[PDB]
DNA sequence: CGGCCTACG
DNA sequence: CGTAG
DNA sequence: GCCG
C-alpha cells in the first residue's frame, strides 16, 4: 500500500465502509476542534481502507499499512471485537458535533464561525435566523436555501443543469465548451452541487467570459445568489409545476490550464491535497489548479492532457473513477 | 521538531 | 473569513 | 495523528 493516495487507484464502490466512516467522524470532529493535522492522518487513514482490496477482518491485516498507528489501529480493534467504538459514539451523540455539523454544513459557514456560534449558545437554524444581522449575504443565502441544498442532487438534474450552461455558454463566445467535473465526473449518482469547467479552444477568447455568462443566466431568471473566474452559485433549477435551488460551481480556465483545472477540479478533495503534496514533497514541483511549476527553473510544465501530469510527476495515470480517496 | 494543498471571492 | 476540489 |  503506497503512502500517498494519489499513488492508488480508489474506487467509488469499496469494501470498508463501516471502518472508513468511523474514522471519517473523528476527522471531523477534529476539525471542529481545529486539529488540521489528526484530521488529515484520520482522513488517510479511512482512505487507505477504501483501497484495499478486500474487508478487513482482523486487526492483523493493518499491519505496515500507512497512516495506521495507535489510535486509528484501536478504533479499528474496538469495531471488529464489539461493532462500535466507544470514542466514535461518544462524539456522534455529542451536542458540539451534533451542532457543529449543523452549522458547518450552511453554504457561507465554516468551522470558525460556527464555533463562535457555538460558544455564544447558538443550537438550531432557527437560533441563527432570530439573528439575521450576524450574517454575511452569502450565509443568508445558503440559510435560505439550506432545505433544497440538503436534498440530493441527481443526474437528471446534472444534464438539466448542463444544458441550461451551456446554453449560456454559447450565447456569451462561439466555441467555447463545458465540461461537468467534480463528483459526477468521478462517478459518483449523487452530489450536494454541480462543478462545471468552461473554456475555449483559442488562448484569451475566454477573458470576461464568466460574467457574461452569468449576466445571461439571470436574465433567464437562472440565479437566485452569486457573489472574475470561479463562481459559487445557487441556481433556480426548473421542476415539475415548481423548483428547486441547486448550488452550482462555474469556473473559467483558458484552454493552456485546462488540464490542470480539469484535474484539480475533478478532485477528490483529499486526492489533491495528497498530489500536491507529493509534487511537492517527493518531486520538487508546485502543483495548483493554474500549472506545475518547476521553482529551479523558473519554468510551467505545458500539459496537454490530464495523463501528462501524472507522466510529469513520475506516477501512473488513475482516471477520474479511481480518484474517489 | 514541525508539516500537514494551494488557490480565488 | 468564506469558497473549491 | 502520524511521519519525514
Ligand atoms: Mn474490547
Ligand atoms: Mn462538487
Ligand atoms: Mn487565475
Ligand atoms: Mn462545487
Ligand atoms: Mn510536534
Ligand atoms: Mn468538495
Ligand atoms: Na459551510
Amino acid at each position: 500500500m503506497p503512502a500517498y493516495a494519489c499513488q492508488r487507484p480508489t474506487p467509488l464502490t469499496h469494501h470498508n465502509t463501516g471502518l472508513s466512516e468511523a474514522l471519517e467522524i473523528l476527522a471531523e470532529a477534529a476539525g471542529f476542534e481545529g486539529s488540521e493535522g489528526r484530521l488529515l492522518t484520520f482522513c488517510r487513514a479511512a482512505s487507505v481502507l477504501k483501497a484495499l482490496p478486500s474487508p478487513v477482518t482482523t486487526l492483523s491485516q493493518l499491519q505496515g499499512l500507512p497512516h495506521f498507528g495507535e489510535h486509528s489501529s484501536r478504533v479499528v480493534q474496538e469495531l471488529l471485537e464489539h461493532g462500535v467504538c466507544e470514542e466514535v459514539e461518544r462524539v456522534r451523540r455529542s451536542e458540539r458535533y451534533q451542532t457543529m455539523k449543523l452549522f458547518t454544513q450552511i453554504f457561507g459557514v465554516g468551522v470558525k464561525t460556527a464555533d463562535r456560534w457555538y460558544r455564544e449558545g447558538l443550537r438550531t437554524l432557527d437560533d441563527l435566523r432570530e439573528q439575521p444581522q450576524k450574517l454575511t449575504q452569502q450565509q443568508k443565502a445558503g440559510l435560505q436555501h439550506h432545505q433544497d441544498l440538503s436534498t440530493p442532487v441527481l443526474r437528471s438534474d446534472v444534464d438539466a443543469l448542463q444544458q441550461v450552461v451551456e446554453e449560456a455558454v454559447g450565447q456569451a463566445l462561439p466555441g467555447a465548451t463545458v465540461t461537468l467535473t467534480g463528483g459526477f465526473r468521478r462517478g459518483k449518482l449523487q452530489g450536494h452541487d454541480v462543478d462545471f469547467l468552461i473554456t475555449h479552444p483559442k488562448e484569451g477568447q475566454e477573458a470576461g467570459l464568466l460574467p457574461r455568462v452569468m449576466c445571461r443566466l439571470q436574465d433567464q431568471g437562472l440565479i437566485l445568489y452569486h457573489q472574475f473566474e470561479r463562481s459559487f452559485c445557487i441556481f433556480r433549477l426548473p421542476q415539475p409545476g415548481s423548483w428547486k435551488a441547486v448550488r452550482v460551481d462555474l469556473v473559467v480556465a483558458p484552454v493552456s490550464q485546462f488540464p490542470f483545472a480539469l484535474l484539480g477540479w475533478t478532485g477528490s478533495k483529499l486526492f489533491q491535497r495528497e498530489l500536491r503534496r507529493f509534487s511537492r514533497k517527493e518531486k520538487g514541483l508546485w502543483l495548483n489548479s493554474h500549472g506545475l511549476f518547476d521553482p529551479e527553473q523558473k519554468t510551467f510544465f505545458q500539459a496537454a492532457s490530464e495523463e501528462d501530469i501524472f507522466r510529469h510527476l513520475g506516477l501512473e495515470y488513475l482516471p477520474p473513477e479511481q480518484r474517489n480517496a
